[PDB]
């Protein structure tokens, strides 16, 4: 059918780092005005829903704490249903408190799986463990590919570097573009992947992700990806705006 | 719900080369006489569906041509949806027909894309114009990331990795690992990923194919993959049996 | 001591395909007069000595058959010292000839080794044959990494990617940035390191070499290379000139 | 001429970690007793000379100071060639006292150089300002390419892999396989590449390096290298024995 659902990125899409895109608001309070399911998306695991809702509101956007989906909601999802519940986890706040409600004990003690985040206090220390406890064996997870975040901060996918180059294994990125995270987002909304769009400002992650999930997918051009960028593409968007504040197609 | 459609991979499940794995004849007749859609996925592109109904029945096995599914097929439906019906093609046989009745011209001169499967005559002239096609613009599409075929034959993989040296440019794989395919099969039996459970030898291909496409997934160790493989595996299949001839969740 | 030995490149420093940089013949005949020993290198191998003598002329620069040194030539020097005189060859022309005059037998019949120049003949079964053999244990050998020739054409580093990919394995480039082709220069001039510069337009490949070989090195801006690009160079060249119109350091 | 200087590798030649390994007190003193120039090799940067001469005396081999070369030493006298004398530097110890004794301002304001070798301190911050300089324009230089020491102790390779993720690029090793620092090595014992043989353990390592060089190579089997690596070796060693024990070609 038509689209019912929305999946809608955070980052060049609805914010500009702490600062609303102009049209945001509008564009969401619409799609929810309509009853259509929405969840706002977002590759990095550093933030609560309620972080967000608190960034979103000190700029002007009024949006619930439930439609939020983070990296490290995802990857906490990934996890309830697997087997094993230790892990050695590398990575700081949010993604923490998600494990742990997903009854995991984090420990550096027999960990069945190694799971990588984001967190500053990154160091050698927690390299060697991660490495040691993958190249035995451990299921090596990570919640975003990115390398950095802002500017040259470094971010989950560099902070996996290291431990890949000595353990010789990569670990399964549950964010963008795997297309598993989009799943996870249907299945919050209890959407069919038919009926749902997911509207996002990277051609190589949001769109990607989308497309190989079955979804519509909306490019917006107020963010990475430029127009030209489609050009070569081997797949392109279903729709393509300058911003949200132009999308009328929902 | 429940499993209600099944994607069969072909190689070292159904089929050991041109002999049939014992009780696989059983298991297809099995699910067809419950009336359970049925797609028999094969990464590689050089058969028909006839040829595949052929070397079947050449084994004993007796199924119809129409539940056959390669990536040809997958590539032809990838690019039916496609706006620019001028390819380049560096392949033979099963794919050029499939993109015939897909519409397209198959050209050297102002090609949208270039398409690579796999063909005995491929050479240097091939490995140039597609290199400067997807140089200079051209959507680079390729069928399956395999490398080679049956012992050191070169596949699609091996066709590709000249010209991506050449251009600095990779094509979109439309085969497994990549979840569309999943998608593309799903649609062709008209199901949904939560009634879908797809069955595979390989854990880097079959299994996370269907893994990332929201399957329910089964793997047989008489193929590729393993038992041990599974340790260290960030996902797990969700059932696991020696052959087909045990499945009995379906 | 001081220059008492020189090896030039020849591509985007004495000539512009086929025609010659202003400067070069001077250049060329000033380190003859002087009765410094002479190389001029190219890492391409198709080429043989006479060939290139004879496209030096047309352009109207006069020298010598024995100065030039191509790839084909430094592989097989380097072959010549190998235990072992059977090898199956992708390539064709220069290379052929003068791994014949090196004692080896060509054939497809438990080669030795599996030698990788360039071929505008190169086809599925090269690729195949070389990755078998590649594969099973033969020496892989390639006369240089570039991946392609003038344009987007073919060149060694394009061949060998697809019998890497089947194969799994990577050849040895006897060619530049390989330092152990300047190795091969020097012992041609039989000249020592201390002693002997090199002028080369490509800082990625004529300057790392003679870099990593314990030369003088002068980086020409009449091809590949621009100025900026040694601001964040790791190593610099010892000198840098808009061509070899103002090398006088020599 | 005939071998009159010797470059020899430390662990898996001389050293198994704390303990010589028989033979090696008698090898030495046998090159020594002969007048021969001799250099022990490493490509790790943590131990000083007397470091290690300490070291080796405790296992009951006794050398001079004077003999050692680590990656830190020979990434000191690169560095005091080149222009520029302020390096932000991701290591501690040895490298750190070379750098100063070479004339270098260690800084995270305006740096030329972004020098990486091994600190057990390394955390978020140093990738962060690192990878920060080197995507700014900073000279990348690294002390090893080795992923991790012993066990799976992060090494200097590990410590670069987050910086190369987020700045998109790579440093220049200065030890092996790279042959600079065979040619530093020569230069500490005023010795040409004809007249120096390199033992070594490693194929990938000490041989490669010691090939590209120019100089005579002894593969020992008493480490990483086995026998059958050969086989399918583009270049073989020179000679091959069990261990330096029965080493008498020098
Ligand atoms: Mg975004
Ligand atoms: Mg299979
Ligand atoms: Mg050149
Ligand atoms: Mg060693």
């Amino acid at each position: 059918m038509t689209i019912k659902n929305v999946i809608c990125d955070i980052d060049g899409v609805l914010m500009h780092d702490n600062v609303a895109v102009p049209g945001a608001a509008e564009f969401l309070h619409g799609i929810m005005d309509k009853g259509l399911p929405l969840v706002l998306l977002t590759n990095y695991p550093s933030q609560t829903g309620q972080d967000l809702a608190n960034r979103f509101a000190t700029a002007g956007v009024d949006v619930p704490d439930s439609v939020f989906y983070t990296s490290a909601m995802a990857t906490a999802d990934f996890l309830r249903r697997q087997e094993g519940k230790k892990a050695y986890v590398v990575g700081e706040g949010a993604l923490i408190h998600e494990l742990y409600k997903a009854g995991f004990t984090i420990t550096d003690v027999n960990p069945d799986f190694v799971i990588v985040g984001e967190t500053r206090s990154y160091n050698w220390d927690m390299m060697h463990k991660a490495a040691y406890f993958v190249a035995n064996g451990a299921r090596f997870i990570a919640t975003n590919p990115d390398t950095h975040g802002r500017g040259f901060y470094p971010a989950c996918g560099a902070l996996c570097a290291g431990i890949e180059k000595i353990s010789g294994r990569k670990p399964f990125y549950v964010g963008k573009p795997s297309p598993w995270i989009i799943r996870a987002a249907l299945n919050k909304m209890q959407a069919h992947s038919e009926e749902t769009v997911i509207v996002g400002d990277n051609l190589r992650t949001d769109i990607l992700a989308g497309f190989q999930a079955g979804l519509e997918t909306i490019l917006v051009l107020s963010g990475v990806s430029s127009l030209d960028d489609i050009d070569s593409m081997p797949f392109r968007p279903s729709w393509i705006y300058p911003s949200v504040a132009e999308i009328d197609v929902i």
